[PDB]
């Protein structure tokens, strides 16, 4: 339903607003109906799941009817559909996690080729489109390449991943040396 | 409309959910219509106001239609009605800030009286009700007092401030010595 995009290693906050502003009853589960977190009494309980030590919520907001699921240090494998149920309300949020790495290690010399690769959830793939510090916008799919660099691209580029009308943005600084 | 209670020196997060999940146009102002924060383009702008260095929002949530106003290090004078307007939606949140201090400095001796006082927004007042580490629940208004303590109250008490169907909770540890 709602699509949220996140970046590998960053933290996301998936929202859940219900009615009757009050810490009433709710939980978040994943696609296999594994409960990730929910409220016990007025307490937060986290059962044993792959996200146990990386998930959490903001308890102060429960009185206002908000039950966020927060996930930190994202992994492409946290990509999944999550469901929030408050009393008798269900709310599906699909999280997609991507990563953009530069397989060109370090020390880049003029005339060298740059290759980037986008990491993505096996379940769903997008279109990436980067921009050099001075112009040219190379765009591709899971692998991008800039055949030969010129001292002018030394700088900080910006790639764009776009899934659903959503989008994330990575900015890497590349150093071309004479 | 929605009533949120906060504790002096703590941080609160006032919520604002609108529709069309997207960083569209919004701002938060106070009762004098002083804009506290809002979005410029895709950027956060804070104008000059008494809260400028203590307010903020969470930009990642704007794409999901959430525009929180976050306030830190609370002052009883931040108590006020705030309004969120997203496109053409208005949403009033009244924030009430209280404080509970122990005018009994330190070193409390058996048989001594304990006096607590609740600090509150000149505009609106509540009913406080504390609890000793072993029983008796003294309750009053802006000033509470425990005529004489007994080694048994050495511990950590819990006071309750209740405004609207809302409530905040302070827990102070008192030390009675022989």
């Amino acid at each position: 339903k709602k699509v949220v995009l996140g970046k590998k290693g960053d933290t996301v906050e998936l929202t859940c607003t219900a009615s009757q502003k009050k810490s009433i009853q709710f939980h978040w589960k994943n696609s296999n109906q594994i409960k990730i977190l929910g409220n016990q009494g007025s307490f937060l309980t986290k059962g044993p799941s792959k996200l146990n030590d990386r998930a959490d919520s903001r308890r102060s907001l429960w009185d206002q009817g908000n039950f966020p699921l927060i996930i930190k240090n994202l992994k492409i494998e946290d990509s999944d559909t999550y469901i929030c149920e408050v009393e008798d309300q269900k709310e599906e949020v699909q999280l997609l996690v991507f990563g953009l790495t530069a397989n060109s290690d370090t020390h880049l010399l003029q005339g060298q080729s740059l290759t980037l690769t986008l990491e993505s959830p096996p379940g769903s793939s997008p279109s990436v489109q980067c921009r050099s510090p001075r112009g040219k916008n190379i765009q591709g799919g899971k692998t991008l390449s800039v055949s030969q660099l010129e001292l002018q691209d030394s700088g900080t580029w910006t790639c764009t991943v776009l899934q659903n009308q959503k989008k994330v943005e990575f900015k890497i600084d590349i150093v071309v040396l004479a």
